[PDB]
Parts: C-alpha cells; sequence; structure tokens
C-alpha cells in the first residue's frame, strides 16, 4: 500500500515500468537495474539498486525516530529528492524536510585552479545533459504530487550554499556531486550534522578515483571508522554509530 | 497508501507523470486529462479522466460486493486492465479475475460486408498504431508486477472469442472496441453476465457514430432505461439496476 506505492514509485522514477531508452547522449532492464545509464526521460539516473538503497535507509530512519531531515547533494532531475519526499508520504511523517542542492546550472568549470583529478575529468562539459533548472525539478516534483511544505531546495554552488545551510540535523546525508571538490564541500559542511543512526550515501565511489579520494580522505581526517557497505557496481554507504 | 498507489498509477499510465509526447503518428497535460491523443510509450489512450471512471466504478463494485470479473473488450497496450489489476491488488481482493480480450492485432478489415459507417472509418488503417501483440501487453502487466493469476487473456476477433469466453459474471464491463460490430458483438454476448449493480462503460459514445448506434440499438432493443451518464468529451458509462 505504502508499499506497493513505494515500489511503483522506484519503477517509475528510474523508467522501468515504461522502457525508457537512453539518452541520446536503447532500454536494457539490466543496465538501468544498476544505474549505469542516462535515462532519456526517467527523474533519476541512480538506477534501481540506489534507489532501494534510499528506501532502506529512508525507512531505517524512520523505523527507528533517528532525528534529521533528508538531504542530496547533486539532483539532477530531482528523482532520488521525490522518492526520499514520497517515502514520508507513505509513513505520514510531517516533521521531516527533504532538501534538495543543486547548482540547477549543471558540474561547476573548475578551472585552472581546481583539484587535479577534477581537472582531468573536465566533467563540466557534459552540462548539455547535466544541467537541469529549479522549474523543471519543481515540475517533476508537481507532477508526482509532491511538491509541498517537505521539500526545501539550496539552490547554487555548494560553496556558496552549504556553509549556511538552514539545517539543524540530518538523518540521511545522500552525495552525489561527481566531483572531489563537490564532495568535499559536502562532508565538510554537512557530516556535522548527520545524527548518531544516519546514514551517509556515496553515489560514485568505486569508479570515481577524485570522489574516492575526497571520501577517504575525509574519513581519515576525521577518525571516521564506521565501514563502507557497497550498493551495486558504484555505490557505497555507511550509518554514523558515534 | 492503496490510494497513494492508485493515484500514481494513473498518473503513470496515462504518462502525466512523465510529460510523455504524443505518437509521431508534444505533451499536453490538458488533452492528455481527457485522453485526446495517443501517447508516444504510455501504457494507455484513454486519458486521466477515463481512468479515474476504471477507479470509481472498480471501487463501487468492490465496496458493494457487486459480484463478477472485470473485463476490457479492446486492450491496446493494456493500460486499462493493467489499472483495473491495480485496483483489486491494492484492496487485496483476489476472488476475481481482470480479463483482457483483443485481437492483439488491431482492428479488424470489416470489408465490403461490414456496417455502413464500420466500412466508411477504415479504421483498420490506424493498425500501425494500434496493433499491439500479446506479449507486448504481458510485458507491460510484468513491469507494473501485475501479471498473475487473476489476469487472464481472451485473444481472438471478439465474434470468435466472446460467446464461449468462459466468464461467470462480470462486475465492470469496459468496451473500447471502435466499431459498431465490435461493439454490438461485445453487447450481445457479455451484457447478460453483468451483475445488478455492475457497470457498463462505453469509451468512445460521443463522438464515434457508429458506437453511438450500436450502444443505443442494444438498449432500445433490450429495454435497458438506466441512464447513460458522461465521463468526459467522449465516454459514458451506466450501472444496471434491473
Ligand atoms: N559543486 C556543486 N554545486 C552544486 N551542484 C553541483 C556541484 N557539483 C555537481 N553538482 C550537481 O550534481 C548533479 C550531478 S547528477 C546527480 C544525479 C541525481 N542524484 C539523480 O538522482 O539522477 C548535477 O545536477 C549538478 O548540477
Ligand atoms: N472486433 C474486435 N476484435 C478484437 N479486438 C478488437 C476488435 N475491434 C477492436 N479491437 C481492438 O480494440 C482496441 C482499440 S484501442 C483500445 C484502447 C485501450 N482501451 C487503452 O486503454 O488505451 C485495439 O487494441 C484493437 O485491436
Amino acid at each position: 500500500d505504502s508499499s506497493l506505492y513505494l515500489d511503483l514509485m522506484i519503477k517509475v522514477l528510474a523508467g522501468t515500468v515504461y522502457e525508457d531508452p537512453a539518452h541520446r547522449e536503447t532500454y536494457r532492464e539490466e543496465v538501468r537495474n544498476e544505474g549505469r545509464d542516462w535515462p532519456a526521460n526517467a527523474h533519476t539516473m541512480i538506477g534501481i539498486k540506489r534507489l532501494e538503497n534510499i528506501r532502506q535507509c529512508v525507512e531505517d530512519v524512520i523505523g527507528n525516530n533517528v532525528p534529521g531531515d533528508l538531504v542530496e547533494t547533486g539532483v539532477w532531475r530531482g528523482g532520488a529528492c521525490i522518492l526520499m519526499r514520497g517515502i514520508l508520504r507513505a509513513h505520514d511523517v510531517r516533521d521531516r524536510t527533504v532538501w534538495v542542492a543543486d547548482s540547477f546550472q549543471g558540474i561547476p568549470d573548475v578551472g585552472e585552479d581546481g583539484y587535479a583529478g577534477d581537472r582531468k575529468m573536465a566533467l563540466h562539459r557534459r552540462n548539455s545533459v547535466l544541467a537541469v533548472s529549479e522549474e523543471e525539478v519543481r515540475r517533476n516534483f508537481r507532477n508526482y504530487d509532491l511538491l509541498d511544505e517537505q521539500v526545501r531546495f539550496l539552490p547554487g554552488w555548494f560553496k556558496d550554499t552549504l556553509p549556511t545551510a538552514p539545517i539543524d540535523t540530518l538523518a540521511v546525508l545522500r552525495m552525489d556531486g561527481d566531483l572531489y571538490e563537490s564532495t568535499w564541500d559536502t562532508l565538510t559542511n554537512l557530516y556535522p550534522k548527520v545524527s548518531v543512526g544516519g546514514y551517509v550515501i556515496v553515489d560514485d565511489y568505486m569508479m570515481c578515483p577524485p570522489c574516492k579520494d575526497a571520501v577517504d580522505e575525509y574519513r581519515a581526517k576525521f577518525d571516521i571508522a564506521d565501514e563502507l557497505i557497497t550498493i551495486d557496481r558504484d555505490g557505497v554507504y555507511w550509518q554514523r554509530t558515534r
């Protein structure tokens, strides 16, 4: 029911239910299951396994009454954040907010002074696909009837928005910002808000050297020993215990 | 919950949630709301208002315990029938079947001996869009996780399949066969199975002269005075009371 709803939402968001093909820049269920393409029209690129991970983490924080809001840093068309809001709706949770943090202009051009690994990737060149306006994201929330007071937006570059984001505590921090600098700025500003029992999800860890660098360096610097658990061929997560 | 699920299902089936454009043979919400286009990819052409009518009728027969199975005669990609099965699932109804009746080859070519109104329309020429195989319909049910024992298929021309269909009683009869002959063959064979309290839905009444002819003639012949109620700019329905 809530369970039928969330099951269907995952299938709709990833576009498996309507066999949404990969972006011009075929549909293969095995590829979509692991989030290994960019859907032409669907609302998230993270795939079924990473959507299921969001569901499991958010349901666990609700079931264990771990305090805090939910956030995604790097949202594209908004589908992962739509799922977060839908899970709250399914469980009639009225006292948590979903924070939708993005430039709404794609990946920054890190320039000559960027982290070497970020410069080498030149991921801003992918902005023809990766830049999605806030108006489009809002419309996507409205399409699911989920644009309401429990959704809040943090538009701008993370280095500008996250230090002053008016978030008190976080139960789930989902990071999907593609660069060393984006990931570092997310962890430095938002990890201290994560409650004990809460989760940090790293979208692109195994196959993204600069993202792997940022996560490992932050964890080493702050002696975070909570183990990284895999999700699929790309993502990992951990639960904060201390 | 069941209600969140069914709300989302209607939006997914019609393709409003992902703004599915009209078939090559733009997306406009007002057009999709009234079922006035053929979606490029979505699973039904009947639109939001006609999907909502199915929901209301099926929920009413469940809530009033009107006996019988559910059937659609003319299914295209299967979306109206997927909704019927989903409503049963949402309410944990295990003792009704959804019957999916179609040629799976599009509209018949009525030939020189067809009803004059059917011959003039030459709707078989639209089969490039209207012919959808049973394999495709089955796959669509599977995409929603709704292909199970409570879905049954009646493949073939209605004149061949309906006289011997092993249906005992019907709580909802949804007719969407586009022709005088299709509509007449549906009513003659299946209306006698409709329980008191059950519903007959006519997809294409107001703007389809041959369909209007068949429904009105059948109702006049059998003295059916239960009033026709409108749905949108096209469909009507009635409830059997006697
Ligand atoms: N430093 C930064 N500041 C703001 N937005 C950033 C950023 N680095 C990356 N982004 C954003 O990160 C996103 C990467 S794609 C995110 C995919 C999304 N989680 C999904 O469910 O499909 C883009 O929307 C991009 O604009
Ligand atoms: N005499 C007949 N026998 C079998 N199938 C028929 C028929 N006349 C029309 N059809 C079928 O009627 C359908 C019309 S389109 C139906 C639309 C569908 N109800 C929806 O939800 O989108 C086609 O699939 C066509 O194959």
